[PDB]
């Protein structure tokens, strides 16, 4: 018992969200429906089906595809897998297990939660939307690097949230901001 | 770029409390005191320090010894590898790497994930903790028996940063998921 095995260690952020005007159950209605991201993140992805196991459950493998980054460029293609999902308490898991998303792809095994949690009523209730990244460290990337993909695509899904909801930008707020 | 590769899934439960009467400053002074664990969970924990590089720096491992578990029993030992670090952020990250802790040295690769953020002023203030884990399935367990393990530990901890931090127990309130 008294001996180890040093592992290598991760790049990462955790961000959490307040979303006020919504239910846990309406967020995710949204959020939730792993393989239809594009009913979510609409503004960056152009259509997304289940290509591996069922729909929505763990082991799954989603592919989605992304609208081109400018005129002349491709559509670009994600494949990530459900590596853990409990719908009744509202969290999942998933990695990138291919494909060539713009930033995404460069990552050595990305792997990202989401969590959401009811507020209590009597503090007027409301969600905690928390969402975190993990990758490997790599010779072709920084993480400082990764935070500047990561950050401002979850930025624009939670907007995206919204208009889905449709309930204003205002009701998010970023804690610790 | 339109090919994958499948890879296991995961046990793991991700679990939040809202803390009031405190701040999250006062709160990581014992939480993200990483290798001072003894400081926070310290009714089992009895003692702890670095063992491998610089303390509460990533790829940093503490060494710490619990309490027998029961009466009869003898001290147990974790070693645990810091595998990500953001003090700033008030989010860190870590993984059993050794040691044979009751429960917790059963489990396949344990790893987890510890996160505060702050309420909006504005709505009150209080603190949101975060606590998740994960660990490779194993013939050996069930998730449902890491969740046994993990769980009622969360909650000791919990109680006793209270205890630290001289609020009442009142102060943590676990969110619905
Ligand atoms: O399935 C949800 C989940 C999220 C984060 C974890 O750390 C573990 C499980
Ligand atoms: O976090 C995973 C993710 C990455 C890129 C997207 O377009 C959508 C989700
Ligand atoms: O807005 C405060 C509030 C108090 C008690 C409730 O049940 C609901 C909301
Ligand atoms: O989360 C890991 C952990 C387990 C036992 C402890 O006593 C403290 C932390
Ligand atoms: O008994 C082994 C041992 C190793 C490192 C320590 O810091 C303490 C004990
Ligand atoms: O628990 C989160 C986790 C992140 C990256 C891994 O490789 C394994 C687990």
């Amino acid at each position: 018992a008294e001996q180890f095995q040093l592992r290598g260690v991760l790049w990462g952020k955790a961000y959490s969200w307040k979303i006020t005007g919504t239910t846990i159950d309406k967020v995710w209605s949204i959020v939730g429906d792993y393989v239809r991201v594009d009913n979510w993140v609409s503004s960056v992805v152009k259509s997304s089906h289940v290509v591996s196991g069922e729909a929505n459950q763990t082991g799954c493998v989603r592919r989605f595809v992304c609208y081109p980054a400018s005129e002349g460029e491709s559509e670009t293609v994600d494949y990530s897998e459900l590596i853990h999902m409990n719908a009744a308490a509202h969290q999942y898991m998933y990695m990138i297990v291919g494909g060539n998303i713009t930033g995404f792809s460069l990552m050595k095994n990305y792997v990202s939660n989401i969590s959401l949690s009811s507020l209590p009523e009597e503090d007027g209730g409301g969600v905690i939307f928390y969402w975190s990244f993990t990758a490997e460290p790599a010779s072709n990337l920084t993480e400082q690097k990764c935070i500047e993909i990561v950050f401002p695509l979850y930025t624009t899904a939670l907007k995206d949230l919204c208009t889905h909801l449709s309930i204003p930008e205002s009701s998010v707020t970023l804690l610790d901001d």
